[PDB]
């Protein structure tokens, strides 16, 4: 598993144990700066090591399993520079309020395609969504705990305030293979939004519901490298 982003990512072949539905999620706090700061929001989220080590210094809010379905959301704040409560969609399996104006979220697991061929994932975010995809690039097959912090350059990323807060990733995938995926999200202030969808060459359907696509696999002693 090379770490570089590629159009032909490497996947994984789990053994006997049934993959579990959904991704894992970790939620962390992301404070504003002190009252009166200009701007009110902290730019820590754009430190190059924020998605790797920096987020870990912040308060851990939750770690949940089973995140699947439609993971898209749009949180409307009533004003900026203010921590405001909200809720993630039911898909996130987290039924507590959080400061939806200002938080960090990590999702990881595997993407299992239904078709063999080119997939184009489209992402957008307010404020930030960084995507790694493929063995090595995201993490190693059934060896996530050992490789989790060694993800490579992003396959796709979106940052609000850029020319477009939108990006795409086009990758050729094999049906029924399990591809490591890592989604890293932040809201710095005010509204928050995440959109993650895809299309394939097989038809003109847009997938927004990942119920049959996102899975979690236990790490194993020997890992589970792609056998196809
Ligand atoms: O529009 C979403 C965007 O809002 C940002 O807050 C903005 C701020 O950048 C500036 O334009 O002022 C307005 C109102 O005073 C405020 O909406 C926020 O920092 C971003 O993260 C986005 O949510
Ligand atoms: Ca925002």
């Amino acid at each position: 598993a090379s770490k570089d982003p590629t159009t032909f990512p490497l996947g994984c072949s789990p053994d006997i144990t049934t993959p579990k539905k959904g991704l894992s999620m970790e939620l962390y706090s992301y404070d504003f700066r002190k009252k009166g700061s200009y701007p009110c929001w902290d730019a820590a989220y754009l430190d190059p090591n924020y998605p790797r080590t920096g987020y870990k210094s912040h308060r851990l809010l939750a770690k949940v399993d089973g995140v699947t379905g439609n993971i898209n959301f749009y949180y409307h704040a009533t004003k900026g520079c203010t921590p405001q409560l909200g809720h993630l969609p039911a898909s996130y399996n987290y039924p507590k309020p959080l400061t939806m104006t200002n938080f960090t979220m990590l999702l990881y697991g595997y993407f299992r395609p239904k078709v063999t061929g080119f997939h184009t994932f489209t992402i957008s975010a307010d404020d930030l969504l960084f995507v790694n995809f493929g063995a090595g690039n995201a993490f190693d097959c059934c060896r996530r705990d050992s490789s989790a912090d060694h993800f490579g350059n992003y396959q796709a990323y979106a940052i609000w305030g850029s020319k477009t807060a939108k990006d795409e990733l086009t990758v050729h995938l094999d049906a029924g293979v399990y591809y490591p995926i890592r989604l890293f999200y932040n809201n710095r202030d005010n509204d928050g939004a995440l959109s993650f969808t895809f299309k394939t060459e097989s038809n003109e359907n847009t997938v927004s519901d990942f119920s049959e696509y996102f899975f979690s696999l236990d790490d194993t002693e020997e890992g589970c490298p792609g056998l196809i």
